[PDB]
């Protein structure tokens, strides 16, 4: 990539610069730039650790959707094995919540998936709100509440599936917070500029003791910094459509297929 | 910030170090780079662990504000799933939940909550809330009376009361976590680490000038920037409930919460 | 592995040889630049290994929860329905089937024999037909206590106490499927650590001469031993040395539940 | 903060090293700085990790005291929300909950809790609590009896009794967790060898620097020693979180805050 | 202290090193500090991460045993508060709860729980516990039957049965956790690598140091090696938390504390 190509030529410039720039006293020893490189590597490791934690919290939150939606459908079959109208409808809302969450995080438009799973009557209320995924939850709770006032659910077994709508609410909230949070941007931008300036200004610090071999031993260590710095660029925002990013769309079909299998479809 | 000035000190110090260089060899004073390499590496390790503790303190603060929104969403949702017809209780409870959020904001920011309280609640409750050592505690007490009176009237069983009571429990744990991060910021985690990061940076050009005849200023400023950049980020993370640009945007988060709760109750 | 150590011992020897021309060709491969590169690689190896250990530790805990949850579900059936041993043995068979199925699911092998050894062939087909057979097994564990509730021998309360244990086992199922399915981070380190070990003696040749190959191999031992432990801790459901003994764990589970039903 | 002592000893070792350096090489005794940077960086790594473990102990202690306030605040809230008219019982339980906080504090500080018990509770139960060898735990059971008597009198249902029983379980986890944190010198050697090891490195450091610095040895040596000593000292401070240092837990503040909260919270 | 073998051996290596370095100049062998610093710094980072794992695992073991004391305290509290008249049931459930602690100590120490079981329970129930291949787990089942018998006799409702049942769940995560920790060491590879790499590094160190320290090599090579060995040893003093060594957990003392707590709450 560009960065190391720039470094190899910049390394080339440093060799020519050293010889033809001898008159000015540009003595640049290796010891100071070693203290600097060790320092910013300590910071990159700590930063990349913080980014990686953010990525697996995202991955955990989505793991909880599949768990929570499997157990509420199983509770539904176990507690009310006859009410397939309630099961068809509730599975619709559970599946739509997943796709709505996915389109929300991807800042893309959920209408194709929501008509596919819901009557456009309801699909009109959901998109009329600024919080469409939250209202899908509130509607799924309404189906469960209906069963309670009909005397089909007691308060006890109502509460046990109420607790699964709680697990899903914490997913909704946490995902929004992860999307919304901008704390990583300040640290990383200072590190990114610092990492870059350090690599390009580095052959001028090696050329005194390395001569021609400067390009080789400079393009190498530039690779190991840019690569490890770029790694945090991938985990900082994990809801991206990138192959590196969570396969959010594979995960929603798994959700839909599984909730379809459990409902005798 | 204070980082631009401390950068300018370092430059001046490099110039002082070059002139100090002529007197340095006869003076019998030699400052090699190797002892400062060791000191600089140890300082970087300590700042690494420190920033990590500051970032976690910051992450938890926004996590705690994350579940105000979550707990209040589901409490409003339970109210409508269990008592779909009690819109009076829906509205009073929502006004308490909205008041809890704004008063929590005022509590962490050490500012006056009466205006926000007077917009959302009747005046006799505002006096009740402000007489309390913990006004946001008193608000959870009042919301609890709403669900508690619905229970007395027989419109809530003990089961469905407990379900909503749990959400007021979650709000209390949010309340105590925020109070805890405010009253528990360690001193030497910034006493040492800014005095020594400061003193290390001003002393560095002197240790560097023997090896770099005129480049002492440039490389010394690069090193000082990265130590001061990394060090000050931890104090931009040290007051997550503060009011700087990198602190939590708690006003916007209170508007988000209230707009969320109003949207759920048809307003 | 050992091939790589032997190659470093050679590659040191090529540096041994190629040193005769360092002066005439103009080479100054000095040590301090490689001393900085190795220290940074160690920092990233330490962090990557620590993240690899966490996935392994979390995988270990998920499987611990299977044994804990299935134990106390069986405790509850005995404490609450002590004379219902037709139901005890049916539910226990699904629980044992659950843990073997998850082993096969994470290992990508055939559960049919295990399912047949433990369940009637009628339900072995229902399980072998679902998208997630482990998921179906829990569904069928839930109809057993579900029916006891409409048999009226479980109240909604005591039903829910055992329902909670099935929620616990679903969290394990999702936890494992998330770790089994969840490149650069390694790919960066996998490529970089190797190239540093082959180039190091050429920069070491300069002061170690003949004792170049053994410090070069000593250093490379420390680095490669650490990097490969991360790759096997990364795949905790694999078959490597320090991978989870899943077969032993399912047997422990089985002879635990076959100890609590009479 | 006896850092000043081994700072002033460090200056001494520096001047012996200076005057005795010339004498010192009488047969080939030589101390370079490179072995002392390998050793010093290693010691720095182990200090960061140790300090990170000590900080975690501090954060857990604060979290445990946090939920004392949270659990006690919601327990008395549930009492007023569920039984608004039974204030004879609110006063009895509030004083047990307040006595639990103070009794917990005296137990961790190894101080006499009699004055705070005789001020909150009737003397017949004060002697029952002092007779027991686990007094804080006996306060919990006593608070539990109050809830239990309200349940045998039909004023509480099993469900509503259950919601409050939960909060007593929260306090039971606090007590045990606090007791485990107090009794954990465990491997005190981990900081005990490190305290000495850091001490020997800082005494020997000027002898390893005089060849490079000469007269500037005591300045660079005290700076390196200060950095290492203070970070070590912060750790020995953090890992005794119930101690009496300033960086420790304001236990007094929290006990008074919850008493005021509970009092202001009922009249 | 397998440490003085490696520490004292370091002194012998240092003397062999001085004579050896003048010969090394003649031979073609030559050792510098800087390569070993790269080694030593790499080892210390790895030593630091391993020891953090070893420490976390020791902390989890101490946590789990603390839960035994917490959960049995509240189980006893609930019983008195909910069934204050039921002293016979109080005493029976307390003995199982005490028996579980001791039986968990014995099993983690692979020692014989028979004498303790017979001091606390009727022999007819000691036989049942010892017949099982998982005795401590069976102690939980018997305690659950005491609670369950109270539920069927109508003295406990399903609600208050469940409040107590949740506490036996707490004890079941302790038992699982301890069994897991008792069988899952911090990887053999981790400690093996670090055992041999610190060893080899400690013996070959005085060689690389001899050119810089002349006659001072042993007084510094033993100081450096001592740091790396004491820090690798601490991971081997946190590996065996259920053993009987001084820095292991005082499980016997922790078990006595639990017993006298529960007798304190039941008058006995
Ligand atoms: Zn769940
Ligand atoms: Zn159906
Ligand atoms: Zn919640
Ligand atoms: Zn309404
Ligand atoms: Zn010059
Ligand atoms: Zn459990
Ligand atoms: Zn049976
Ligand atoms: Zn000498
Ligand atoms: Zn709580
Ligand atoms: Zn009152
Ligand atoms: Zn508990
Ligand atoms: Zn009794």
């Amino acid at each position: 990539i560009f960065r190391l190509l720039l470094n190899v030529l910049m390394s080339i410039i440093a060799i020519i610069s050293y010889q033809w720039y001898e008159q000015l006293g540009i003595h640049l020893t290796v010891a100071p730039f070693s203290l600097l490189g060790i320092a910013i590597a300590i910071f990159l490791g700590f930063r990349n650790s913080a980014s990686y934690s953010r990525f697996v919290e995202a991955r955990n939150l989505w793991g909880t959707v599949l768990i929570a939606e499997r157990t509420l459908v199983r509770q539904l079959r176990n507690i009310l094995p006859a009410e397939h109208d309630a099961h068809r409808r509730i599975v619709s809302y559970l599946v739509a919540f997943s796709w709505s969450l996915k389109h929300q995080l991807r800042k893309t438009d959920p209408t194709a998936d929501l008509r596919r799973l819901l009557p456009e009557e309801r699909v009109t209320e959901i998109l009329a709100s600024s919080m469409p995924t939250n209202r899908i939850l509130l509607l799924a709770g309404n189906e469960i509440g209906q069963l309670r006032e009909a005397g089909k659910l007691s308060d006890i077994t109502y509460g046990l599936m109420d607790n699964k709508l709680d697990e899903l609410a914490h997913v909704l909230g946490g995902c929004e917070r992860l999307a919304t949070t901008p704390v990583p941007f300040a640290a990383t931008l200072i590190l990114q500029r610092t990492v870059y300036l350090f690599c390009t200004l580095l052959p001028f610090a090696l050329v005194g003791d390395l001569h021609y071999m400067t390009p080789f031993v400079s393009v190498f260590i530039s690779y190991t910094f840019l690569s490890w710095d770029s790694l945090a660029e991938e985990l900082e925002d994990p809801f991206g459509t990138a192959a590196n990013d969570l396969p959010l769309n594979a995960m929603c079909n798994t959700i839909e297929r599984n909730l379809l299998d459990m409902t005798g479809q």
